């Protein structure tokens, strides 16, 4: 009661959408992280009510620049 | 040499995009697992040669709807 | 201002790590699908107050079967 | 042809294990930034090739802290 020809599919199916998506997830880590470090390094936060609260606000920024699309 | 204070930003900025991303990742993971499970019943591989080349072009196709915005 | 090798170092340490748990993020995603599809299958939920609750209940038993490390 | 009771099971299943492994992805997000940055700021690659190369390196070490469970 187990498709042994679904599976195949989907396994081949989810390996090639892992494997196209590989410059994206990359490209957004590489620049998410690039981004945190840019934000702060310009502004650094001192206590941790900013830290958290600056942690919260870049998150929205990052988001902003990702719901643009570039 | 490990400051306590880029980490505490971090870590709040990480948790708020993993948040904010949530109903992205939701979404495109239901409609990939209905997009998979679709076209596998509209058209039905047999072999695994079909089945895991099935399996990329649907990928692709998957992919084209994504990198088209909707 | 902008560290132009360890930009590089990270953009490779990234990719690495992408395709070094390719296997583990195919493997979880394929097991997680059927999981899921097997559970619904060996009992349907019918109403929407039932979907989303077995909806949860089945997610923190995918979640135990995977603190448990196979 | 499309189970509308199925799919808010899968909805629901797929949010909720979302929100359980929150804690594990921000968690392994954190370290990966960090032990990153720790051993690029304690043995910095010069050369795109010792750049690109250590990166590898550091990836399949990070792996490895990662195959042990801690």
């Amino acid at each position: 009661n187990v498709d042994p020809h679904f599976d195949k599919f989907m396994e081949s199916g989810i390996r090639h959408v892992y494997m196209l998506f590989e410059n994206k997830s990359v490209e957004s880590s590489e620049q998410f992280y690039s981004f945190m470090r840019t934000t702060y390094k310009n502004d650094p936060c001192s206590s941790d009510f900013e830290c958290i609260e600056r942690g919260a606000e870049m998150a929205q920024s990052y988001a902003r620049i990702m719901n643009i699309k570039l």
